């Protein structure tokens, strides 16, 4: 199974000049629950953009060039990527935005947090078509001292 992993902002922002702009602690507790002892694929900027292994989960980075950092697994095409994961039950896509695209019409599972924040952004998540979804699961949490912004985690499943 093929599950995606996301924060948007609004308009679906996702990234600005390679970059996460806000920071949101509850938001990446949640994201380290979800992905911990996973598999995790992302894209070349992504992984440049997090800028080391994440811990506890096999990293898998996708691109059209050989790799520089054999810490990683690195993947040449969708298809290989979802080989280099063997037998799990459950596949998590990191993004960013190229890769979302290519995964979205693969995955059965949605983790969207979605954020109360306006973003200049100059990427984002791929338009989902709302009628494809069910909303399994949500949460939402007021802004506090560690969080600016308000903040809804959603699981949606493909119906
Ligand atoms: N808010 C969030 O949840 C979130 C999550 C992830 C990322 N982001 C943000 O998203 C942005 C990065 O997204 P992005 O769309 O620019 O880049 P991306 O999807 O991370 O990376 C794209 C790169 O991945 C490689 N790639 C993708 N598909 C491939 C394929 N089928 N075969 C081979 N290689 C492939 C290519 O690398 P080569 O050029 O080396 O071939 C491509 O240039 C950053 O701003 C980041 O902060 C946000
Ligand atoms: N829900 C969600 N929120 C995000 O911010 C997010 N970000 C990415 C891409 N960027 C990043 C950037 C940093 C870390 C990271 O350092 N994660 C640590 C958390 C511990 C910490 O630094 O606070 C991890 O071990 O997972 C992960 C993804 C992909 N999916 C996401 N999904
Ligand atoms: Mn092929
Ligand atoms: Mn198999
Ligand atoms: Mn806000």
């Amino acid at each position: 199974m093929i599950s995606l992993i996301a924060a948007l902002a609004v308009d679906r922002v996702i990234g600005m000049e390679n970059a996460m702009p806000w920071n949101l602690p509850a938001d990446l507790a949640w994201f380290k629950r979800n992905t911990l002892n996973k598999p995790v694929i992302m894209g070349r900027h992504t992984w440049e953009s997090i800028g080391r292994p994440l811990p506890g989960r096999k990293n898998i980075i996708l691109s059209s060039q050989p790799g520089t950092d054999d810490r990683v697994t690195w993947v040449k095409s969708v298809d290989e990527a979802i080989a280099a994961c063997g037998d799990v039950p459950e596949i998590m896509v990191i993004g960013g935005g190229r890769v979302y695209e290519q995964f979205l019409p693969k995955a059965q599972k949605l983790y969207l947090t979605h954020i109360d924040a306006e973003v200049e952004g100059d990427t984002h998540f791929p338009d989902y078509e709302p009628d494809d979804w069910e909303s399994v699961f949500s949460e939402f949490h007021d802004a506090d001292a560690q969080n600016s912004h308000s903040y809804c985690f959603e699981i949606l499943e493909r119906r």
